[PDB]
C-alpha cells in the first residue's frame, strides 16, 4: 500500500474542507469549522495501485516541517473570490521556497463552479496554470464536478516527479 502526502492550501473560504469531505464522504457540506486543520485518509485503487491518501486540509494562522514533507500541493482558489486567485502566486512562491524546487507536484484548483457570475474567468486560471506548468481543474464541492480529477491528478503529478 503506497502513501501519498497531499497538502491543500488557499485562502479562508475557498472550499478546501468541502472538497476533502466530498473525496472522503461523497456529499456536500454547508458550513465546516474554519479552525480545524487535520490530516484525513482515503484508500483508493488509482491505476491498479492501492493508495492511501494522506490529505492535510489546512486552516489556522497567517510550519515549514509539515510543508516540507508534503509531496503534492492542491492550490485552491474560489472562482468568485478574485483575492483568493491573486493569493495563489504567494502560495506557489512559498511552496517552491520550502521544496527548493522549480518543479513541485501541484494542481491549481478553481472551486465553486456551480456559483453564478464568476469573477475569475477560466482563461485567467488556465493562463496561470500554463505559466506554472501545472494542471488546472475546476471543481464544485456542491455538485462534485472535478473533485476526483483534482485529487487523482495530484497523485499522478506526484508519480511523475518521483518513484512511488
Ligand atoms: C499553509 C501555510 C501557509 C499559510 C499562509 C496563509 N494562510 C491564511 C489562510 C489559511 C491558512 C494559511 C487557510 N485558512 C482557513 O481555511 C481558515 C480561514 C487560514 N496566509 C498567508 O499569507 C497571506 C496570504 C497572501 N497575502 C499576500 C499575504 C498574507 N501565508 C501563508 C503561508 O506563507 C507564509 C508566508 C503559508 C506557508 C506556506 C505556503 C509554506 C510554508 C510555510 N511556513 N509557514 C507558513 C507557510
Ligand atoms: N456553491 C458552493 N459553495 C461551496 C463550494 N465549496 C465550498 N462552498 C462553501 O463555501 C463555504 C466555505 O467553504 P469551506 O469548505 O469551509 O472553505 P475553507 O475555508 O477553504 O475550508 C462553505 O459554506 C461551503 O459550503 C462549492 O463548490 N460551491
Ligand atoms: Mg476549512
Amino acid at each position: 500500500m503506497t502513501e501519498y502526502k497531499l497538502v491543500v492550501v488557499g485562502a479562508c473560504g475557498v472550499g478546501k474542507s468541502a472538497l476533502t469531505i466530498q473525496l472522503i464522504q461523497n456529499h456536500f457540506v454547508d458550513e465546516y469549522d474554519p479552525t480545524i486543520e487535520d490530516s484525513y485518509r482515503k484508500q483508493v485503487v488509482i491505476d491498479g495501485e492501492t493508495c492511501l491518501l494522506d490529505i492535510l486540509d489546512t486552516a489556522g494562522q497567517e510550519r515549514d516541517q509539515y510543508m516540507r514533507t508534503g509531496e503534492g500541493f492542491l492550490c485552491v482558489f474560489a472562482i468568485n473570490n478574485t483575492k483568493s486567485f491573486e493569493d495563489i502566486h504567494h502560495y506557489r512562491e512559498q511552496i517552491k521556497r520550502v521544496k527548493d524546487s522549480e518543479d513541485v507536484p501541484m494542481v491549481l484548483v478553481g472551486n465553486k463552479s456551480d456559483l453564478p457570475s464568476r469573477t475569475v474567468d477560466t482563461k485567467q486560471a488556465q493562463d496561470l496554470a500554463r505559466s506554472y506548468g501545472i494542471p488546472f481543474i475546476e471543481t464544485s464541492a456542491k455538485t462534485r464536478q472535478g473533485v476526483d480529477d483534482a485529487f487523482y491528478t495530484l497523485v499522478r503529478e506526484i508519480r511523475k516527479h518521483k518513484e512511488k
